[PDB]
DNA sequence: GGTATGAGCACTGCTTAGGCAGTGCTCATACCGCATG
């Protein structure tokens, strides 16, 4: 399929940077079989992709190589980083996103050999015949753990296979899935023939990366929030009884239920008439909102609870009317209204402030290159509250929030990049980030990472810890409320080990795609050629 | 329920034109959630 016999004699490996065994072995593996590469962040998933893409570029000179990333900033970062490693002239490559008109993309597809794009552009260009589907010989998928359900990654492969089976897939993920079931879906969706995995624990990784120790700070909930929690549980009980009596909700202890368990109960209901549907849907929507509020109170604090409730109690939803007829709700809501110096709406926030102050004290005492602190909380109200709390210490602490595009106005792609550049240059020394700061964009190495919340899935914890590494031995602090939050953390670490074992096990836990094309003709055994690549 | 993201089209400012290059909007994805190999 257009394979260049002469180029097939060799596979070229860059020596610009010292050769690492794990990068040499994994690169070679990925040439001959569809591979999912799982390395810690900063240990060279991008380098391996560049090596693979450059050799496919050489081996299929009339073919195309495609690199997919989930965000526009990541596309730009990755084309730049891969350009530096590969021996491909700038004129043979292009970035393509929704910022390039579909009309222009057709000309870029035809004139370029390597394309870095968002997967939605690829889906659109395949369906509309702008992408010459048959000419694709290599497809690199970054953040490949996102290749679940009908995500654009899954759509690209399903559409491409209509036109050609003769391409290599390289998937890159530090965190292949939340569990085995998710890892199996990624393998199935992306036609993965094998996994090449190294952990922080891996000896061949320890050489090129400082081990980083996790500190846990357990914070008791305290009298004030305990008392509000106790009032909240009774409000929860009164609004959930209808679902207990309707038998749509199992009846499992009201205080121990989660918003996720009720969204599932609602979903199981929506697949099993008239006035009835309206009242049940209404009861479910009220309970899911209250249990959201309950989670905010336990994990984020009273200010987060208030702001969420204010969004509801600000139009006439049924939720607004019902909750408005409850005196305990309106008592609590009116109390939070009054409440909102700086108010410490969760004991975790006071503990977070102590840790950050002590870090800057200890750093400035050692007197000169500014320290960098990244704090992760999932909710926008928490991130703004944490930022306001730490703003009291300006300009010793120079805090900025890092949030997604949706409006608390939200940040555009351009505004996000300015905050990152400000963080890198020490304009800001402290970043408070939602999940947008966990994935892809090279923020830089950070001296202190703080996790304000915890999830049962291990993915986001590993991503958050990825923002510190070798260059400078970093510190990872995890602030947990005592009880549940401590168990969620213990579960995420157990789930991480479970996935590692399953991937590494001699027994076939995972079902790999067995029909990955060799791509190099069966006659040709390409020989390693190490060289200094010059542009 | 909130958190990201995306594309394509709307809208508007430019120093000098263009589907430029920005932000805004509507419509899609996905996750979270049992616990293990």
């Amino acid at each position: 399929g257009g394979f260049c016999t002469s180029a097939g004699a060799l596979w070229i490996y860059p020596t610009n940077c010292p050769v690492r065994d794990y990068q040499l072995h994994i690169s070679r593996a990925a040439l001959f079989c569809n591979t999912l590469v799982c390395l810690p962040t900063g240990l060279g998933k991008t380098f391996i992709a560049a090596v693979v893409m450059y050799n496919f570029y050489r081996w299929f000179p009339s073919g195309k190589v495609v690199f997919m990333a989930p965000t526009k900033p990541l596309v730009t970062q990755q084309i730049e980083a891969c350009y530096q490693v590969m021996g491909i002239p700038q004129s043979h490559m292009a970035e393509m996103t929704g910022s390039t008109q579909a009309s222009t993309r057709k000309e870029i597809w035809c004139s370029k050999r390597v394309l870095f794009l968002t997967p939605q552009v690829m889906v659109n260009d395949l369906s509309r015949g702008a992408c010459p589907a048959a000419e694709i010989k290599c497809l690199v998928i970054d953040e490949a753990h996102k290749a679940l359900g009908n995500y654009a990654y899954c759509q690209v492969v399903r559409e491409l296979v209509k036109y050609t089976n003769h391409f290599r897939i390289l998937a890159l993920s530090a965190t292949p899935g939340s569990d085995i079931k998710a890892v199996q879906q990624v393998i199935t969706n992306l036609l993965i023939g094998q996994i090449e995995l190294r952990s922080e624990d891996s000896p061949d990784i320890l050489t090129y990366s400082h081990e980083r120790k996790v500190e846990k700070l357990i914070v008791p909930l305290g009298e004030e929030l305990a008392a509000i929690q106790k009032t909240y549980i009774q409000i929860l009980e009164s609004f959930a009884r209808s679902l207990i009596q309707r038998n749509v909700l199992m009846r499992r202890d009201i205080p121990n239920l989660t918003k996720y368990q009720i969204i599932l109960a609602r979903d199981q209901f929506r697949k099993n008439v008239g006035i009835q549907q309206g009242i049940i849907e209404g009861e479910f929507a009220i309970c899911i909102s209250l249990y959201h509020g309950y989670e905010l109170l336990q994990q984020m604090g009273m200010r987060s609870l208030y702001f969420f409730l204010c969004g509801i109690m600000d139009g006439m939803t049924r939720s607004k009317n019902e909750l408005g007829r409850n005196e305990d709700f309106m008592k609590l809501y009116n109390h939070l209204e009054c409440m909102f110096k700086f108010v410490y709406s969760h004991p975790k926030l006071k503990k977070l402030e102590e840790v950050v102050i002590e870090h800057f004290k200890s750093w400035n005492a050692e007197n000169r290159d500014e320290t960098r602190v990244m704090i992760f909380s999932s909710f926008r109200d928490s991130v703004q509250e944490i930022a306001e709390m730490l703003s009291q210490h300006q300009p010793i602490i120079r805090v900025m929030t890092f949030v997604g595009h949706a409006s608390t106005k939200g940040f555009t792609q351009k505004e996000q990049l300015e905050v990152v550049k400000q963080f890198r240059d020490g304009g800001y020394n402290t970043l408070v980030s939602t999940c947008v700061g966990e994935e892809g964009l090279d923020i830089g190495e950070v001296d202190l990472i703080i996790c304000f919340d915890s999830q049962k899935s291990p993915i986001r914890l590993v991503q958050r810890m990825g923002r510190t590494g070798r260059k400078r031995q970093g510190r990872i602090v995890i602030i947990l409320s005592e009880g549940r939050e401590e168990r969620i953390y213990n579960q995420s670490q157990s789930n991480k080990r479970s996935i590692y074992k399953a991937i590494s096990s001699n027994r076939q836990v995972l079902h790999f795609y067995q029909r990955s094309p060799r791509m190099v003709p069966d006659g040709i055994n390409p020989k390693l050629h190490k060289m200094f690549i010059t542009h």
